[PDB]
């Protein structure tokens, strides 16, 4: 799994790592990938660059994209949004209804790993 | 500018070809790129991958990332951000409050057009 | 390195995977990166949800995001710009101005591998 995290500006080294850790931990924990296949990047945004109804202001955020080799199932799907955002609700101190989970989905031909296919590997 | 824009899935043809003119519109009047330099991207999303405070709405939507060359003022972002989300809103009858907008600025180093760094082609 | 790849749909199977095992070939030759550590997204689009210049066209892309942990120099980073570059235009016969990358650094404290920092990884 690629999780992407836009986030603001100013959380501390303590606080990205424990926020690393949780999102790795909820993603095994939902759809069961090896914990050593889970990437994780924090996309910090300043200030100017954050919009919410046409507005600058950092509640626009957090926002999560997920990108996943195809073939998880709806309820693996509904389990990993909810946990992901749980999980950052608590470790950031997020309000839960800010929080945004978007999934995409990679059809095991689109997806490499090493250079060799998904489906090629067994994926 | 390359902006990245998810969607539900369900809007009709001819409303994206319309969002795809008017954020391109948008971008040129914000921040004087030329038309042709403005890549529009629809991601649609079903709705098993798309949450809002850990649980399944389409009303996570929309969310349009805008990938820029580094160096545009705060009141150019500051103007993209609010006319992306006008124009956004309006094509796809969406509430504006629940519209977001990042930029994300890519450094000229960092830039790539047709194989030359940004910063090699003056930018 | 995570390389996002925005493509159009029709790519066949093989090119697809042609394209995969390029793309990781130059990013071995262009940052020193081990193959394993090369995962490739594509992610095909619709014909009527990419737009170039406000009209709908295929040749809005390809457009390639290379996420990266930060630490590369200026120098490699030119390197796998023009080789990533050179490498999907041949392999997908599109134009080379056509082609488009962008470098995302995630500082080493912000990006995750299994749970842990880049940081805490010796990255």
């Amino acid at each position: 799994p690629t999780l992407e995290v836009y986030l603001p500006q100013g959380h501390a080294v303590e606080r990205k790592a424990s926020l690393i850790q949780g999102l790795t931990q909820a993603t095994v924990d939902a759809i069961g990938a090896p914990a050593e296949s889970v990437r994780i990047l924090l996309s910090e945004l300043p200030a100017t660059n954050i919009g919410l109804g046409g507005t600058l202001t950092p509640s626009a955020l957090p926002v999560i994209i997920a990108i996943l080799i195809a073939g998880r199932t709806d309820a693996q799907k509904k389990a990993l949004i909810a946990q992901l955002s749980e999980t950052i609700a608590a470790v950031l101190d997020a309000p839960l209804q800010s929080t945004r989970v978007m999934i995409k989905d990679i059809p095991n031909t689109d997806f490499g790993i090493g250079g060799q296919t998904a489906r090629a590997l067994g994926r």
